[PDB]
């Protein structure tokens, strides 16, 4: 197709986009463009927005993307210097399908007023993919990033992001990542959140909040981040091969389990300092008869694989106890864990009904039901504990994590 | 306030309006018109978008309009001669509230694709007016004109408006209006849909499809509509004073009752050909453990001073009963209503649990419990049975139904 050299959201309005087509944005900072990407490509043939050089496209002052099409590409851009007056800085319409936004940023796009919301991403569509982006410095009301629920799901990928510092919001709705809404919750979605980073994410409690079913967070860092990966609600979640490093940080939690079907699995959960709701496996009680915004009682959990080290509490079973949370967690197993240098092995805020736990490996002294001495031999590579039959390089050490251009 | 003359929907995109500014466009037709009025007006200055002379503005071709801001009027616009190519042909934003469209045109804008989906009018945001427009001949796939339920209820009112022939579009999605989704049943809408006429809207089982509660279904006329008013999910909804006058065509049906706390109050449901789930007063039988998209159990329906006439089925108890839907209506009460001229006054298909029925006035020989024999309570005024002291000008006759410009009849 053609190469259209603009440095204007309205030179981009003033054409005609076929498949094949590439608009490149001129090096510079360009202040308040409402950029508009509405355009229809294919496969073979996708229409791509491309910055002249990576990182080097500033959208300054109130500036906004719109992604408005099939088979889009959207890259290299920044956003700084500034903040959206009511939209959501980059959004995928309903009506987007197969497109991506990828080596681009959002840093510091902060509005004046604290309580003040939008979304640094919005996802809604089918198929899409936010890749190799950065999204740093949070400070007003709203999530980073949002999977919107529709009746259909959405298959969305989001991998290979750099999720930096979020400073804590102090109320709710400052999580990094929320896919669903109470309302969609018992409707599937299928979003995969993989290989991503998130550094220092302190919005909120919750720094994933999974609101829908079907779902799969796997292999992403939690580096010192103050919150936890919830299963907020729905049913049919997975939550697999993370490593959720808190390094000694203040109140660094875990993976916190509401609603039925969900696998934990193959995580790594070390140096964490949460208890109670944020212990590294925290697996809550629920309510008798909840609306959906409300807690629905842990059936048939699966917990294997995981490895828990240097931390304050590993297990917490029946956490969020109270008069209204009696229900406990029933059904599932807790199997082939791993709890070393923790001082609390496991907690039971609420007796478990049929939760089978056997087969797991702890070097306390005292051994409770379920747990035996270490057997397997342990190795600790790259500053992780991991199985030595099992070692691996953990993934940001052999690939590009947020932006090409960026280092 | 400023007036700006356009003719050009570039034109509209380089105004830079403030609350109190009138945009003029241009009389002719204009083909491929991507409308994007985005503006903010206050309840004293609002930001009115006008046609140089109601129904002399046409968008052609693939004309879209979004309606995208606070306080902002739409007025005397006319979609023909096109179809959209995506998105709905008349969209109010999720960001939109306080706003109106009027005296506006959507005519047999149809894709060629019959199965392709795209909407009419879309409803987001809130406290939004649709009213004084026309909305007739849509052939292709999706509702006319929807209501998109959100978190917050959205006040919404559809009034005075003329909805023209709908063809049947042989599958679901072809309602005139629908006013949420199964997902958001249990979500309150609040909509008002009050004075407008459905003429020959036949697209689909339901002319009018409630999916959300607390709405409100007012003094309308669905002349020769083949389907029914139905109360499809959602609970507390309210459809009364309004004329569902069949005229003896093919299938016309009345209202469908589904779920808790409706009411049903004062309308005249005449010359209906339609039985079971078309009967005028039709009350489903129900699932025990139903999803949000399947059927609730009718619960405390409130069906008062109704008057049923030149009907095929008068009120039908327990209306598609199966082997699944077994629970039958229970509380509430069915009194007050007239049945007459009617070929079966009252069929009972499911037994109802604790329904009270009392003080109904019938024609037919055998009186069904709670009915008692009609005197001369009643009276046929302008081909409408209505009670004596109660007779009165039908909204329509005294009305402009539909643009101010267009001298529309039926
Ligand atoms: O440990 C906890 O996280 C927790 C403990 C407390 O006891 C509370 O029960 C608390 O509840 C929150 C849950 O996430 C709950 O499902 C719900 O979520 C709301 C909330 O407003 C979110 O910020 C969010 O927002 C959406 C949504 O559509 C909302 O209705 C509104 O229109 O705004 C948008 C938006 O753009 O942000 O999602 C909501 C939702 O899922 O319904 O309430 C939370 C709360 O009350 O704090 O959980
Ligand atoms: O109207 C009926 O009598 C009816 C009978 C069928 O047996 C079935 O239960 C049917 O389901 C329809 C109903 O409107 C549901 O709520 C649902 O609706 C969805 C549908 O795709 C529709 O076009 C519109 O988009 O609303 C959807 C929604 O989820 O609300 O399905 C309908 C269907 O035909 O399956 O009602």
């Amino acid at each position: 197709g053609n190469i259209y050299n603009i440095s204007s959201a309205n030179e981009l309005n003033a054409l005609k986009l076929q498949p094949g087509d590439k608009v490149i944005f001129k090096k510079g900072n360009w202040k308040n463009q409402q950029i508009n990407f509405k355009a229809n490509g294919t496969k073979e043939k996708p229409v791509v927005l491309a910055a002249e050089k990576g990182g080097e496209t500033i959208f300054s002052g109130n500036s906004n993307l719109k992604i408005d099409g099939n088979w889009l590409v959207v890259d290299g851009f920044v956003f700084k210097d500034g903040f959206s007056e009511k939209a959501d800085v980059i959004l995928f319409t309903k009506s987007t399908s197969n497109s991506r936004i990828t080596n681009s940023s959002i840093i510091n796009y902060n509005h004046p007023d604290k309580t003040f919301d939008y979304k640094w991403l919005s996802l809604n569509g089918e198929n899409n993919r936010v890749d190799h982006c950065d999204f740093t410095g949070k400070t007003h009301q709203g999530t980073t990033l949002v999977v919107w629920l529709d009746e259909k799901p959405n298959h969305h990928q989001i991998d290979h992001n750099y999720f930096g510092p979020r400073p804590a919001l102090g109320v709710n709705g400052g999580e990094t990542i929320r896919i669903g809404t109470s309302t969609w919750s018992m409707h599937d979605s299928y979003t995969l959140v993989e290989n991503n980073i998130f550094d220092k994410c302190d919005g909120e409690m919750e720094i994933i909040s999974l609101k829908s079913g079907h779902n799969t967070v796997n292999n992403n860092l939690f580096y010192e981040c103050d919150g936890t990966v919830t299963f907020r609600h729905g049913n049919y979640n997975t939550v697999s091969n993370n490593y959720i490093l808190g390094n000694g940080k203040k109140n660094t939690g875990g993976i916190r389990i509401i609603g039925e079907n969900h696998k934990v699995f193959g995580n790594y959960l070390q140096g964490l300092d949460g208890s109670g709701l944020r212990a590294a496996i925290s697996i809550m009680s629920a309510l008798e008869k909840p609306q959906l915004h409300e807690y629905f009682q842990v059936i048939n959990p699966q917990i294997v694989g995981n490895i828990i080290a240097d931390s304050k509490e590993g297990i917490d079973i029946g956490a969020g106890k109270n008069e209204k949370r009696m229900l406990p967690p029933k059904d599932g197993f807790l199997k082939n864990n791993y709890v070393i240098n923790t001082r609390t092995v496991i907690k039971t805020e609420n007796e478990p009904e049929g939760l089978l736990i056997e087969n797991n490996q702890t070097d306390a002294s005292s051994l409770p039901k379920g747990f035996t001495k270490v057997g397997s031999d342990l190795v600790k590579s790259d500053g992780i504990w991991q199985k030595k039959n099992d070692v691996k390089t953990p993934f940001w050490k052999k690939e590009k994590i947020g932006p090409e251009w960026n280092n």
